[PDB]
């Protein structure tokens, strides 16, 4: 019994964490096989992060240009590529502690870990998800990018995100292993901002169905809707639509609770309208999106 | 920017988990240098113990086997002692942490990690962890510098889901025993100085609606304290919350004012980071270490 945000174990993130320097700028770096992963943007300057031009940048590089620290130990460059967002510098060194692994690109909704670093040391670990706008609400100070988001599966680390940058708002915008930004954003200091961020609907009913597991039912009601007329209700809250993708990815969770999607959909419309009236569920007094359905069956 | 409950990195940790079978029962060990310490039910104990040889320990590290050359009780952890020196080994420590303190907890299964989660030790001595079976044996640990502080094992799951379990040298948190009978968590308050660290952190955040030009006295507001459940509030958690108050500006009793106020009044539809709640699982040096970025 409990539930808890739960992060995935860091440990195999942790030995592929590299600290990438160039100039003055000093930023993290994912050590895998003989590439270090780092944001493209450890190449800019000051005059250079309005508007700049990566390739006309890169291309005045040398290997000799980007210091790789693994721990006390420097990392000789022998080459360097870019994909997109992503610098891609090639080491001299295959690194020992490279876990099987896989460059994985998520769809908003999904969550992860992060392991946060500065100075490429691993400082913290939390999960959160990639909100419906792109948008990912981390914990991210000066110096944290690099930092990577991951989940693990079956011995194997899936990497689905790099830190890059910082929103106006606070919230945090970075790309997939391959360097393809998640939203509309780039990596310029150009005016950007966050579109409006919506609740993870699909989320939402997951963390129900785990408190239903869990003992609690106070919310649950004896009505059941249209998917529709869900999607009516759920859209004035600021809610994302629920598809026929979401409600047969609720079923397992459906099956086990017995009750029918539609029917916990009901119990998340009066939730909206009700609120919660001094009680919480599952510890919370608001109705939390950072748990997928696939979470609350591993969890539970 | 952003405020997130933060666990330490479980690399150190992750190292050390090994899986410990004796009889039907499976759950997780911690092999630090030549031993395995685990709960000592997966075994009058000492009556138990002692009908206990070594090959009835199956100790598995991987997919490799360990060998028990020597099994001891201390309190309530079972050590055994095996052949081979963990070489993953890390720079660790056995600590007793008092409660409102917060640590990290690796959640495994057959000597697996599955998770890592961020949580406090209850005033009353539980955590409200996430548990299934099996997780048994899965340890709490802080990390300072290099230097991993074991803190609390995982042995048991309380009637209303909270969790119970000892310190490394296997003394309970709490009046606890590891024994099937009528046990039951005590009525749990709040931690005072860690929502105060919190709101500190709020502030850091650029959330300042629940701030007022009021102060309190240390005693006014441990008397309104007392009536909403929360945990006194001393002159050393005062001290504590020392830097956070010259940071954001904020005398700590002036943050209590705005405390006392959110306790009377309420949130009234708004949020603190994020939370409709006070939240109270981080503790004046999680939100220092959080707002300013140490590493490990
Ligand atoms: C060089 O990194 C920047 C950044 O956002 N960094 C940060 C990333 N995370 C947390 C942060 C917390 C506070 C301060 C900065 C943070 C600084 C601002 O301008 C830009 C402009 C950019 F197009 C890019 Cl891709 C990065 C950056």
């Amino acid at each position: 019994s409990g539930f808890r945000k739960m992060a995935f174990p860091s440990g195999k993130v942790e030995g592929c964490m590299v600290q990438v320097t160039c100039g003055t700028t000093t930023l993290n770096g994912l050590w895998l096989d003989d590439v270090v992963y780092c944001p493209r943007h450890v190449i800019c300057t000051s005059e250079d992060m309005l508007n700049p031009n990566y390739e006309d940048l890169l291309i005045r590089k040398s290997n000799h240009n980007f210091l790789v620290q693994a721990g006390n130990v420097q990392l000789r460059v022998i080459g360097h590529s870019m994909q997109n967002c992503v610098l891609k510098l090639k080491v001299d060194t295959a690194n020992p502690k490279t876990p099987k692994y896989k460059f994985v690109r998520i769809q908003p909704g999904q969550t992860f870990s992060v392991l946060a670093c500065y100075n490429g040391s691993p400082s913290g670990v939390y999960q959160c998800a990639m909100r419906p706008n792109f948008t990912i609400k981390g914990s991210f100070l000066n110096g944290s990018c690099g930092s990577v988001g991951f989940n693990i599966d079956y011995d194997c680390v899936s990497f689905c995100y790099m830190h890059h940058m910082e929103l106006p708002t606070g919230v945090h915008a970075g790309t997939d292993l391959e360097g393809n930004f998640y939203g509309p954003f780039v990596d310029r200091q150009t005016a950007q901002a966050a579109g409006t961020d919506t609740t993870i609907t699909v989320n939402v009913l997951a963390w129900l169905y785990a408190a239903v597991i869990n003992g609690d039912r106070w919310f649950l009601n004896r009505f059941t809707t249209t998917l529709n007329d869900f999607n009516l209700v759920a859209m004035k809250y600021n809610y994302e639509p629920l598809t026929q993708d979401h409600v047969d990815i609720l079923g397992p969770l459906s099956a086990q609770t017995g009750i029918a999607v539609l029917d916990m959909c009901a119990s998340l419309k009066e939730l909206l309208q009700n609120g919660m009236n001094g009680r919480t569920i599952l510890g919370s007094a608001l109705l939390e999106d950072e748990f997928t359905p696939f979470d609350v069956v591993r969890q539970c």
